[PDB]
C-alpha cells in the first residue's frame, strides 16, 4: 500500500511559463526606474554573469533564488553602484521577481484532486524551484514541502527523495511521485525507488526504455491510478 | 618595433547592449509572427536548453551563433514544429537577429582613427563575438578578423593570438591588441607575448598586478601612444 504521495510543482499543478514571463518584465520595469544606471540589458549579459558564477560555485545550480540576488548584484555593481547600494536594490529587486512568479494559475483540477487524496495519502511537494506552496493557495495540503535549495541539491539526485522518505517515515515502495519531467521527475524519483506517474496532458511521447509506472492527462486520474497498487 | 595592431569589436569600437537588445526584441518579434505555436518563452527557459548543449558538447562556447540556431531549433521542435519547419524557422529567425545584431552605432572617434593607423600598421580584429565588420563600413580598414567560431577557440586562449600574428607575418614583440576586457583582451593578449592597451572610456579601476602597457579613453589617442613603442 502506497502511504505517501508528492508532487512536482511547475508544469504540474500550473503552467510555468506564464506568471515567469510575467516576473522577468517585473523585474525589467522595476530595474529601469529604480536601478536606471543599470539600462537596457541584453539577456545574454545576464547569463554571462550568471557562468562565471557557475564555473567558480557549480552548486549554485541547486540555489537558484540566491544565483539571481547575486547575478542582479554583480551586474549593478559593474554598472556603477556602491557595494552597499547593489546589494540593497539586487536584494529589493528580486523581492518583485518572487512576488511576480508566484501569480501562477493553480489548474483546475488541483484543489479537488489533492483534498480528496488528503483524505488517504500523506502529500508532499518536491521542487527544484522557488516556487513556495506558502504563498499560494496550497500550504495545507500538503505535510511537507521540499526545495533543492534547502537541500542544496535537485532532482533528479536521490537526496530530495529520500529527505521526503525520511519526513514521512515511508519506504521508498510505498511512495509515488508526480510530476511532469521524464528525468528530474521520472527517472528520479524511480532510481530513488519510488514509483512515478507521469503528467502529460500535451500527450508528449515516452522515449526511454523504463516507463513511467503510469500516465496520465489530468490530475483527477489519480485516485484511480493510485488505488491500482492499494 | 610595432608592425600590428589588433582590436576587439564589442565595447571598443561601438556600445555592446543597445544592438544586442534591439536584435533579442526583433527575435521576439519575428518568431510571434511566423512561429506561433513557441509563444512568449522565459529566458530562463533558453537558458536551460543552452546549458544542456553546452553540457553535450562544451566547446559549443566557442561557436555563439551555431548554440543559438541549435536552441532555436529545439525549443521550436519542442513547441510543436516538425524537425523540417523547426530549422527552417530557427535559420530564418537567427539571420533576423544576426541583422539587427549588426544596427551598431559605431564611435564617431573610430573611422578617423583606423584610417590615419592602416597608413603604417596592419590592422586586425580578433573577436569571440558574432559581429562581422565585413557586413559594416569597416571591413576595408582591416587586413584579416578572427572570430572564435572560425578557429573554434577564443581569447583569452593564446591560440586567436598567434593566429593573428601568422597572418600578419610578424613576431609577437611586433604586435600591439587594443580591447577593453581586462582578461578576455589585455592578459590574453600579454600572456601570448604581445602588448596590451586598454580601452578604458568609463575610467573605471584597474586591479591586475601586471599593467595594461598602456591606457586610453579616446581611440584617437592611438597613434601618440604606439609611437612610444616606435
Ligand atoms: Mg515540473
Ligand atoms: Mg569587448
Amino acid at each position: 500500500m502506497i502511504k505517501l504521495v508528492t508532487f512536482d510543482l511547475d508544469d504540474t499543478l500550473w503552467d510555468t511559463a506564464p506568471a515567469i514571463v510575467g516576473a522577468e518584465a517585473a523585474l525589467r520595469d522595476w530595474l529601469a526606474e529604480q536601478a536606471p544606471k543599470l539600462g537596457p540589458v541584453p539577456v545574454e549579459h545576464l547569463w554571462e554573469i550568471r557562468s562565471r558564477l557557475l564555473d567558480e560555485d557549480p552548486s549554485f545550480k541547486h540555489r537558484i533564488s540566491a544565483l539571481r540576488r547575486r547575478v542582479l548584484f554583480h551586474a549593478l555593481e559593474d554598472a556603477g553602484y556602491d557595494s552597499d547600494e547593489a546589494q540593497q536594490l539586487a536584494d529589493e529587486s528580486f523581492e518583485v521577481f518572487l512576488h511576480g512568479r508566484h501569480q501562477v494559475q493553480i489548474f483546475p483540477e488541483v484543489q479537488p484532486t489533492l483534498e480528496i487524496l488528503a483524505k488517504t495519502f500523506t502529500l508532499g511537494v518536491i521542487t527544484n524551484g522557488n516556487a513556495d506552496v506558502r504563498r499560494l493557495g496550497l500550504a495545507d495540503y500538503f505535510a511537507f514541502a521540499l526545495c533543492a535549495e534547502d537541500l542544496g541539491i535537485g532532482k533528479p539526485d536521490p537526496a530530495p527523495f529520500l529527505e521526503a522518505l525520511r519526513r514521512a517515515k515511508v519506504d521508498a515502495s510505498a511512495a509515488v511521485h508526480v510530476g511532469d519531467h521524464p528525468s528530474d521527475d521520472i527517472a528520479g524519483a524511480q532510481q530513488a525507488g519510488m514509483r512515478a506517474i507521469w503528467y502529460n496532458p500535451q500527450g508528449k511521447a515516452w522515449d526511454a526504455d523504463r516507463l513511467p509506472d503510469a500516465e496520465i492527462h489530468n490530475l483527477s486520474q489519480l485516485p484511480e491510478v493510485l488505488a491500482r497498487w492499494a
